[PDB]
């Protein structure tokens, strides 16, 4: 009693796309930047191409195809979608280019120009994407700022489905196996029982929210992954970001309750952050909150311009 997944997997000819520059060569393969030019039409589509290292890997090959399967099965404005695959020596995933890269690095190199309206709209958008995934019965499993891409400063989307698992109809949770999950973003029950749920994703959503409000800080900067379970067992949690009103911080804290059902639901996070988005400054206190444009390059507020200083 399960719905057939009639998603279309598109096989694209390598001749149809012109690679142009590598965006990153991490410990997973490489991500390129290019243009997809379908033979028939008269359109040039900016795309990102992801593949593995030159030599063929056994299990890594299955993993790209697993990731292709999930990306080809989601269609939402706040989720990254697969345009298709190109069967070369190694399989290549092709998706829409998110020009401004990942959100984490984005908040880092733009701290001095990120106003409360942008922060709150991203929380709404990320919550919408996640609620969609929940409707599709998909449990992310690696939600974090690094996995949210920026199409434009006003439009972000969730990505990286490398660990995503689709749950059955009467299936409530996923039981994992190997240890390859980032500890500092996982629910307590995940670390203790390898259990994952939509509610487990909410915990990660909370942490993701923390990264944004702190403009890109590393959660538990000191503490090493091994200790995280214990500090969490003692009831410790991430600190209140300086720009955070208690209203916002209470949202992050709720996503971190021990009882998973006590945490909010993505559909509720959307409503909550949406209300706050209508009146940004009542919820986040940021020094500039616009732009913060005559570079003094000094620490002085008794400065007065010469054409305002008259005959003494
Ligand atoms: C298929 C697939 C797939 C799966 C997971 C992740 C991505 N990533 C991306 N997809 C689309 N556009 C990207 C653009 C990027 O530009 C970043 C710098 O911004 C000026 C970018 O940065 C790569 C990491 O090094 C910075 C990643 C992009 C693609």
């Amino acid at each position: 009693g399960e719905a057939p997944n009639q998603a279309l997997l598109r096989i694209l000819k390598e001749t149809e796309f012109k690679k142009i520059k590598v965006l990153g060569s991490g410990a997973f393969g490489t991500v390129y930047k290019g243009l997809w030019i379908p033979e028939g039409e008269k359109v040039k589509i900016p795309v990102a191409i992801k593949e593995l290292r030159e030599a063929t890997s056994p299990k890594a090959n299955k993993e790209i195809l697993d990731e292709a399967y999930v990306m080809a099965s989601v269609d939402n404005p706040h989720v990254c979608r697969l345009l298709g695959i190109c069967l070369t020596s190694t399989v290549q995933l092709i998706t829409q280019l998110m020009p401004f890269g990942c959100l984490l690095d984005y908040v880092r190199e733009h701290k001095d120009n990120i106003g409360s309206q942008y922060l709150l709209n991203w929380c709404v958008q990320i919550a919408k994407g996640m609620n969609y995934l929940e409707d599709r019965r998909l449990v992310h499993r690696d939600l974090a700022a690094r996995n949210v891409l920026v199409k434009t400063p006003q439009h972000v989307k969730i990505t990286d489905f490398g660990l995503a698992k689709l749950l059955g109809a009467e299936e409530k949770e996923y039981h994992a196996e190997g240890g390859k999950v980032p500890i500092k973003w996982m629910a307590l029950e995940s670390i203790l029982h390898r259990i994952y749920t939509h509610q487990s994703d909410v915990w990660s959503y909370g942490v993701t929210v923390w990264e944004l409000m702190t403009f890109g800080s590393k959660p538990y900067d000191g503490i090493p992954a091994s200790e995280i379970s214990s500090i969490l067992e003692k009831g410790e949690r991430l600190p209140q970001p300086p720009i955070c009103t208690i209203d916002v911080y209470m949202i992050m804290v709720k996503c971190w309750m021990i009882d998973a059902d006590s945490r909010p639901k993505f559909r509720e996070l959307i409503i909550e952050f949406s209300k706050m988005a209508r009146d940004p400054q009542r919820y986040l206190v940021i020094q500039g909150d616009e732009r913060m444009h005559l570079m003094d390059e000094e620490d002085m507020d008794d400065v007065v311009d010469a054409d305002e200083y008259l005959i003494p």
